[PDB]
């Protein structure tokens, strides 16, 4: 009991540079500028005292790039728990 999930606390931060190393790069593909900052360009744009985004462009980077969040710093939680335990 009480440790279901164990904290290990590098998975948050090879996490964290799992999806800002390869998540913060140039590409041609689009003509992105960068493909994060255009991804927090909502909080620097969209960003209302009480008067949120509705109909706007921030929902999609954001539903992205969370998923690539929940993607990528959670595959280092099977990564590591995967090398500690007997998996492969």
């Amino acid at each position: 009991n009480r440790d279901w999930l164990r904290r290990d606390l590098s998975v948050i931060g090879f996490g964290l540079i799992g999806w800002l190393a390869p998540s913060s790069l140039p590409v041609i593909n689009g003509n992105s500028l960068t493909g994060l900052f255009l991804g927090s360009i909502g909080p620097e744009l969209a960003h209302f005292p009480t008067g949120p985004a509705l109909t706007s462009p921030f929902w999609l980077w954001m539903v992205t790039w969370h998923v690539g969040l929940f993607i990528v710093l959670t595959f280092g939680q099977i990564g590591f728990k995967g090398r500690q335990d007997g998996y492969w």
